[PDB]
C-alpha cells in the first residue's frame, strides 16, 4: 500500500464473514440510471441476490429515462425510483450528481453504495469489495473502486489533481462511479451538479477528514459505454469547473463551444447542491 | 468570422500576390524534429519547393534524435541545426519548448513559421495559407491553424480556456503545432518548456495584444503520429501547468504519476525561458 490504504488484490472476505461484521449498520445500494435499458438487467441480477442478506435495499434511480429503463428494471424486481419521487418539494435538475443528492433521500442506509448502471457484465462481488474497508477497517468513510482507457481521467482529472491537491496523486480512478460511502459523510456533504459529483465528493472527504478516511479497492477490469469526443468535452468541462472551485479557484461560468463546421455550446453549472442534511 | 479573424475557406492568395506583399520582410520556416525519420521528408518536400521565393529560409529542428531523421533531412537538402549549434553558450534542456526558442536564435526571418515534421502527407500550400493574413492583414502578429480526435485539445485545453481565458473560446485548436508569428512577437515573449509551449505563447499574445492580433486559418485535415495515452498523459499535465502560470494560479511542481500495476512519475516544468531578447 501506499499513503492511502489500497487492496491491490482481491479482498478475502466471504460474503458471510462481512454481512456479521455490519453489527446494525444497514447497506443501500443506489443504481442512477438514464438509459440504460441494454444493461441495466445484468447490474441488477448481480447484486439481488445480496438484498435481505448483506445488502438491505437496492433502488434504481431513475433520472429521466425515456427508453424501456424502468419497465426493464421493475421486471428485475427492483425498486424503481423517479427524482421527482425521491425528493418531491425539490424541482428536479438534469445531471448525475442531482440523482445521487435525491437518491440520499430515497435510502436510509447507514452505508451507501453507488453502481453505473451502464456497466458491461459487472462482478457479482463488487459490493462486497467495496463495503469490505467500511465495516472492517476503522475510520474509513468512503471507499473508491479502481480498474484498467479513462480519458477524461487520465488527460483531465489526474494531472489536475497532481497541480492542485497532489496528495491525492495515488487516487487511480478518482472519477470511478463504483464507490461507497458513509451517510454521515455524504449528508454532510454538498454535491457537485452534473459530471462533478465524484471529483467533488473526493476533495471535500480529503479536506475535511484526510486520507486515512479514504480506501480503494481493486474491482478488476471494467467496460462500459464509449462515448463520442463531444460529449466528453462537457463532462470534462464540468469536472474542471468543480475541481477549481473545490481549490479556491474562479470559474469563468462559460459553457465549453463545440464547431462540427457548426457551433454549439454545452451547459455547465457553478451551482452545488447543500448537504442533505439541511433538509431534515 | 467571429470576433476572431477567421479563414473558413481555402485562402485565394496566389504564391505570387503573397510574394509581392512581402515587401522587405523575409520569411523563416523551422521544423522541430525529434526522432520522425519515416515522415521528414515528406514535410521538406512539401515546402523546399517555396525557398528562394515567398520562403527565404528553411531549417529543420533537431532535438536530439537517435534515428536517422538528420541524414535524411539532409538529403532532401534541407539545412539540419542541432539545439546545441541553434545557442551554443546555453546547455541544452528537453521538450519541445526549447527546440523553438533556440531556433529563434538560428533563424533571421521577420516571420517565423513552425510545422511540425510527423504530419503525414502534408498539403504544399500550408506555408502560404498560414503567412496569408501576416502579409495582407493589418496588425495580425500570430496565425494558428485548425484542422479536423484531438484529445488533449479538447478534453484538457479548450474546455480549460473555457474556464479561466474565456476570450479564447472561439480558437478552434490552441494547441497545434502549425502556427506563424512576427519574430518581433516572438523574440518578446519567454518559451515554455515542453509540450506547453503553443498554450503560452497563445495566452501571453492575447495577453499582451488582444485578440484582433490573432488570426486562425482552416489547413483542411491533417494526420499525425498517434501516441499512447500514457505519453498524453504527461503532455496534458505541462499543458496544465503552463495555462494555469499565465492565469496566476500556483503549480504543485509534482509531476504526473501513473500506474502501469508498476508506476511511474513523468517530468514537468514549472521553468519558462526568457524572451530570446534578453539574449541579444
Ligand atoms: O444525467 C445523468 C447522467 C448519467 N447518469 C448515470 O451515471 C452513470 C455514469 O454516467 P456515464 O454517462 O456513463 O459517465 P461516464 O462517461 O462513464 O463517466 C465516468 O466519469 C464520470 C466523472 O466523474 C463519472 O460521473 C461516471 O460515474 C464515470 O463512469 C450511468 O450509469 C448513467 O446512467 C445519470 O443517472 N444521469
Ligand atoms: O521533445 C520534443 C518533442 C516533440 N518535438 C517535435 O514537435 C512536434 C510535435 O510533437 P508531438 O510529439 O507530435 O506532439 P503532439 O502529440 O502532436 O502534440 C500536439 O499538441 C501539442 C501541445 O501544444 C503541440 O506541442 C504539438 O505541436 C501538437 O502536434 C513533432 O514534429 C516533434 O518532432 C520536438 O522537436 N522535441
Ligand atoms: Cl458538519
Ligand atoms: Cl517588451
Ligand atoms: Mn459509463
Ligand atoms: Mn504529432
Amino acid at each position: 500500500a501506499l499513503p492511502l490504504d489500497t487492496t491491490w488484490h482481491r479482498p478475502g472476505w466471504t460474503i458471510g464473514e462481512l454481512e456479521a461484521a455490519k453489527a446494525g449498520r444497514t447497506i443501500s445500494v443506489v443504481l442512477p440510471a438514464l438509459n440504460e435499458e441494454a444493461t441495466i438487467e445484468s447490474v441488477i441480477d448481480s447484486i439481488s441476490p445480496l438484498v435481505d442478506g448483506l445488502v438491505d435495499e437496492l433502488i434504481v434511480l431513475d433520472s429521466g429515462s425515456t427508453d424501456d429503463t424502468e419497465i426493464r428494471a421493475i421486471a428485475s424486481g427492483a425498486r424503481v425510483v423517479s427524482r421527482e419521487q425521491a425528493l418531491p418539494e425539490v424541482p428536479v435538475r438534469p445531471g448525475k450528481g442531482e440523482a445521487l443528492w435525491r437518491s440520499l433521500a430515497a435510502t436510509s442506509g447507514d452505508i451507501v453504495v453507488f453502481i453505473d448502471s451502464d456497466l458491461i457484465n459487472p462482478h457479482p462481488l463488487f459490493v462486497p469489495w467495496l463495503v469490505g474497508p467500511l465495516l472492517t477497517g476503522e475510520g474509513i468513510q468512503l471507499v473508491k473502486s479502481f480498474y484498467r482507457g479513462g480519458r477524461v481521467t487520465e488527460l483531465v482529472a489526474r494531472p489536475l489533481l497532481a497541480a492542485l491537491r497532489p496528495e491525492l496523486g495515488c487516487v487511480l480512478q478518482p472519477l470511478s462511479g463504483e464507490y461507497a460511502a458513509s451517510r454521515e459523510l455524504l449528508t454532510s456533504l454538498p454535491f457537485a451538479p452534473g459530471y462533478g459529483v465524484e471529483i467533488g465528493l473526493l476533495i471535500d472527504t480529503f479536506d475535511r477528514l484526510g486520507l486515512d478516511a479514504i480506501a480503494q479497492v481493486n474491482l478488476g477490469v471494467r467496460a462500459h459505454r464509449n462515448r463520442p469526443l463531444d460529449e466528453l468535452g462537457a463532462m470534462s468541462r464540468q469536472v474542471i469547473a468543480t475541481l477549481l472551485s473545490r481549490c479556491g479557484i474562479p470559474d469563468s461560468g462559460v459553457g465549453l463551444t463545440q464547431f462540427l463546421y457548426t457551433r454549439h455550446t454545452w451547459p455547465v453549472s457553478l451551482v452545488d447542491r447543500p448537504p442533505m442534511k439541511v433538509m431534515r
